């Protein structure tokens, strides 16, 4: 159960929205 699909987006829009400001 629990596919890497929903899993993977799921850490994918936290780790990428943690600056929310920064460049780079």
């Amino acid at each position: 159960m629990a596919p890497r699909g929903f899993s993977c987006l799921l850490l994918l829009t936290s780790e990428i929205d943690l600056p929310v400001k920064r460049r780079a």
